[PDB]
Parts: C-alpha cells; sequence; structure tokens
C-alpha cells in the first residue's frame, strides 16, 4: 500500500503513514488559537486524547488547525510533548484530557476552497470531526495548501 501523491510513503490498512500522522483541530474560540499561536499549547480532547498520544509515542505528530465556522486554515504545527493533565490552557474545559506542547511550522488566518473541500470530506465524505485522525494524502496536501496559500498571499 503507497500513497497516491508520494510513491516513497509506505500507508497502513486505514491509508495511515507510519512516521508521518495528522490530526484536525476545529477551533471555534479565537482567544484559544490566539492564545495557542503565542505560547505554543494545545488542549486535548478526552474523546481523541488516546489515540493522539500512542500516536505520539510512536511517530511524529501534527496538529492541522482549521476555524469550525468557515474552514479558514489557521496552520500546522508538529505535536513536541506528550499529554499532560496539570499543564492545560486557561481556556480548556471539562472535554479536555490535557495540554500538549507544540511547534508552529505555519501560522495563518486565510481562505482556501481546495482546503475546504478537503475538511467538508474528511469524515469518510462527511465534515471533519474535531481531534480526529485523517489520512496522509489529506494531511499532506493540506499542508501543502497552506504553504501555497500564505505563499501567494505574500505577493
Amino acid at each position: 500500500r503507497i500513497s497516491m501523491i508520494n510513491p516513497r510513503v509506505v500507508l497502513d490498512e486505514n491509508g495511515i503513514s507510519h512516521r508521518s500522522r495528522y490530526f484536525i483541530m476545529l477551533c471555534d474560540n479565537e482567544t484559544a488559537i490566539a492564545h495557542a499561536k503565542k505560547t505554543s499549547i494545545w488542549a486535548v480532547k478526552k474523546d481523541s486524547s488516546k489515540r493522539i498520544s500512542d500516536a505520539y509515542k510512536k511517530a511524529s505528530v501534527y496538529f492541522i488547525f482549521v476555524a469550525q465556522q468557515t474552514y479558514n486554515a489557521l496552520g500546522y504545527a508538529q505535536v513536541v510533548s506528550d499529554l499532560n493533565s496539570t499543564e492545560l490552557p486557561f481556556w480548556s474545559d471539562s472535554s479536555h484530557a490535557g495540554g500538549v506542547r507544540i511547534k508552529w511550522i505555519k501560522t495563518c488566518n486565510l481562505f482556501s476552497a481546495e482546503i475546504s473541500e478537503i475538511v467538508s470530506h474528511m469524515d469518510h465524505g462527511s465534515e471533519a470531526r474535531d481531534g480526529m485522525e485523517m489520512m496522509y494524502d489529506e494531511g499532506s496536501r493540506l499542508c501543502t495548501l497552506i504553504n501555497y496559500a500564505i505563499m501567494k498571499r505574500i505577493g
């Protein structure tokens, strides 16, 4: 099983790479995304914490940040620490299991129709669920689209 966009990337049964794994973060709080972009911390939901923590121990993990109401691209970051119940950001609530440190790769606030299309179909054809893992080809495409949109915006 080989990635459709990268012949050198082997995929598991789910279409997920063994080495690079991608999760979507759907944010509806300007204060939370602004805080995360300044302090490089994110809060992980209890519902997706086990799969995200297991991925952190096995591979490189990236969060792709998308606005809930618009699907605006907000950036993407590598997760660089495991879940910690004592380092939760101030905006977290009872639905969060713990915080993770992140390392921002790109940060923006823009719209891409191509990005919105991918997020709109990420749940096997339906709208993405917050915290879900995506396929390798979706994460690779989204990161490239963010890089390309940032690139074109500076011009």
